[PDB]
């Protein structure tokens, strides 16, 4: 569709950044986010950096956002797919960090929808 080969295709600009930043911020916000604000602590999972290839989370992805990291919203949507495929990789599916991910994810998924929306009209 238009907005499939523009997430693929359009080069991001500074107006889209715009919204790539109000995106991460309600992500930051939101209620069940408190997993990804920040990097898992290893104290916390002793295997986990032994067995995540690609670790992920909303404090580095606002780092990329603010450098100017991603060159288009497939690879800024790659990063975010990360957090929460990483999350229910590692944790059982009756985990609070497994339906931490699976809520946050959809509520990704509404806003991501939005911004593609507001690129193209
Ligand atoms: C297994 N596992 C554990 N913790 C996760 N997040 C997380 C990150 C930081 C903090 C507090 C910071 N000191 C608490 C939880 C995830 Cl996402 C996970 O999968």
């Amino acid at each position: 569709s238009t907005e499939d080969a523009m997430t693929v295709l359009t080069p991001l600009t500074e107006k889209d950044y715009e919204g790539l930043k109000r995106v991460l911020r309600s992500l930051q916000a939101h209620k069940m986010a408190w997993p990804f604000l920040e990097p898992v602590d290893p104290n916390d999972a002793p295997d986990y950096y032994g067995v995540i290839k690609e670790p992920m989370d909303l404090a580095t992805m606002e780092e990329r956002v603010q450098r100017r990291y991603y060159e288009k919203l497939t690879e800024f949507v790659a990063d975010m797919t990360k957090i929460f495929d990483n999350c229910r990789y590692y944790n059982p599916s009756d985990s609070p960090f497994y339906q931490c991910a699976e809520v946050l994810e959809s509520f990704f998924v509404q806003k991501l929808k939005g911004f593609k929306a507001s690129r193209s009209h």
